[PDB]
RNA sequence: AAAA
């Protein structure tokens, strides 16, 4: 499934990427005080599951950057993720 | 779902 990762894999650090972020008040909003997100909220963005529904893939995607780390059961921007949360 |  390695192609299929690397698409799942640029599409989501295009989330995570500086540009997008400036813009993403969701994204930010849902993310806790440290910048981590569920992969499962991730996993339901629209560009995410019409390429996959399987959670291991994506997880599998997300250990190959080096935009976003992953602890335990969510990712956040590896660079300055203190940077975008905000208030609901 | 203006690539939430």
């Amino acid at each position: 499934q390695e192609l299929l990762k690397d698409y799942i894999k640029r599409q989501i650090e295009y989330y995570f990427s500086v540009d997008n972020l400036e813009r993403d008040f969701f994204l930010r909003r849902k993310m806790d005080a440290d910048g981590f997100l569920p992969i499962t909220l991730i996993a339901s963005f629209h560009r995410v599951q019409a390429l996959t529904t399987d959670i291991s893939l994506i997880f599998a995607a997300l250990k190959d950057s080096k935009v976003v780390e992953i602890v335990d059961e969510k990712v956040r921007r590896r660079e300055e993720p203190e940077k975008w949360p905000l208030p609901p």
